């Protein structure tokens, strides 16, 4: 029945308030989600000017409820089962040989709009590292998000590592530890182990004067037969 909220195109609003090593920034995003084909289209604007961190490092933070779950694993879709009341999504993102992001997001409906409101705190970053030094290429390498149930705590956990291309040819690892917990009290679907296959593409809007990121995502659940 949370499923029923995603049978069509859903408008999306994203708000991120960030602080990395004391550098404050704000991001606003809007777009739409179409879970029938696992498709997300989003455009994000910096409302505080040039970001202190590379746009690619924020992609995972900025709506896995829009993943396409094949009919045969629809009883494993925690994200939609927590709707409309929503879920809290928390991560620690550990950048190898560098600092960490800690994020807490509330994802829930407000009327017909799905709203993702995020707080991000970054600490322990090197002033001349790949992140604060803006050494990461504007691109993305997609792979699988591995999901497991956390029954004790009535939610899920996810783990994955993002490989960020560095301008000098090296790779900057970002170790993601993720937890999701429902906001409502009613029962939710808790999954068997599976994964989300991601396809992520970053672009620019040639008509946009503000610092910004255009994001296109295709997400499909897999791994259960």
């Amino acid at each position: 029945k949370g499923e029923e909220l995603f049978t069509g195109v859903v408008p999306i609003l994203v708000e991120l308030d960030g602080d990395v090593n004391g550098h404050k920034f704000s991001v606003r995003g809007e777009g739409e989600g179409d879970a029938t084909i696992g498709k997300l289209t989003l455009k994000f604007i910096s409302t505080t000017g040039k970001l202190p961190v590379p746009w690619p490092t924020l992609v995972t933070t900025l709506l896995q409820c829009f993943a396409r779950y094949p009919d045969h694993m629809k009883q494993h879709d925690f994200f939609k089962s927590a709707m409309p009341e929503g879920y809290v999504q928390e991560r620690c993102i550990s950048f190898k040989d560098d600092g960490k992001y800690k994020t807490r997001a509330v994802v829930k409906f407000e009327g017909d709009t799905l709203v993702n409101r995020i707080e991000l705190k970054g600490t322990d970053f090197k002033e001349d590292g790949n992140i604060l030094g803006h050494k990461l290429e504007y691109n993305f390498n997609s792979e699988n998000v591995y999901i497991t149930a956390d029954k004790q705590k009535n939610g899920i956990k996810a783990n994955f590592t993002v490989r960020h291309n560095v301008e000098d040819g090296s790779v900057q690892l970002a170790d993601h530890y993720q937890q999701n917990t429902p906001i409502g009290d009613g029962p939710v679907l808790l999954p068997d182990n599976h994964y989300l296959s991601d396809q992520t593409v970053l672009s620019k809007d040639p008509n946009e004067k503000r610092d910004h990121m255009v994001l296109l995502e295709f997400v499909t659940a897999a791994g259960i037969t």
